[PDB]
């Protein structure tokens, strides 16, 4: 009970770290895929990715998780 | 108990949103990295990524999670 | 109780599969974005992405989750 | 006069449990087949992609019916008592 | 002599419950407004990005106060008893 | 004749608790060291990558032994009683 809630609280903390990391990962990727995309764009005019939604949804889920912790003294 | 299960059910709903978002994110990325890869491929023959497994595994985990909800009236 | 812990244990197993998959996904992406980045690099000198942190954090969260399972006989 | 009633009751308890045991084995078979066919369908939707499916969970019910069967066992009336 | 006391007590129980009912409806209003304004703020921080906010949870407390109000109902003294 | 037995028992209860207290502090030390060395190893496997490790959990057991020690305290026999 207090053991069940404690093990659930630990899990939560680890689920947010993972999504946190996932979100940090999606940022670097879009920054790079897009940096290189535009680079290849610059090269092509001489012969002449948007993860907003997903990242925000993950940020919202982390928020929701944080709101799921059980207050053991309760 | 009913409080513990309720807080666990909330968490679940938020874990699926996050994986949902992760899966949507992996799709856009592969579509782009591959669109640009083939673009750079077209350019190279003038001087002349597959996330199936992972996305499906995430879709399977979401399914499993949905199957983990506790029926409070039970 | 035993039903609550069992449903929590199932969830855990599915949360690790998902992060597992996410981590496998971040690897392929970096390998590709970087393979193509360097390819476009080779092409540019003829007219002449690092997900370490995030992937490891996700691997750490999976570890933490595995440590959250409830021993039903206890 | 109390024997005859008690006797007709006991006989009845035997048949009721027999009936609830049948009901529970039937639930078992239905949950398995329905879920097995649900996976077959969700698998197909997946390959076709490479409109949702639901699975059944009758554990609570099969457990209550199992409890009831054991409760009934307690009602048997020893005729010597 | 025991009637007068009992009478003054009952009257008192009525006012205490009245007071705890008010306290609980006040907690209700505060949790809602505070949380509603917290979302307004967390939403703004989000659009400005496109320094954290916390939400209130008074369920435990509102539940204890609700239990206390019902416990008090039990203390009423029937004068005929 | 009942004093001597009771006396030899009490003495015994003191030594048993003494023994279970030692066992529990030993479990404490083992869980910590084993887990600390497990992290050292899982850390190494990580840097070498930049074949799994397990951690110990003896909370249940240390808790049962702690309960037993307190139960034994209850068995002490007051000689005057």
């Amino acid at each position: 009970q207090k053991m069940i809630a404690s093990a659930f609280n630990n899990a939560l903390g680890a689920i947010q770290d993972g999504f946190d990391a996932t979100n940090s990962a999606l940022g670097k990727i879009q920054s790079v895929v897009n940096a290189n995309a535009e680079a290849l764009n610059n090269l092509l005019n001489q012969l002449s990715l948007d993860l907003t939604y997903e990242m925000n949804r993950i940020q919202d889920a982390i928020k929701k998780l944080n709101e799921s912790y059980i207050n053991l003294k309760e």
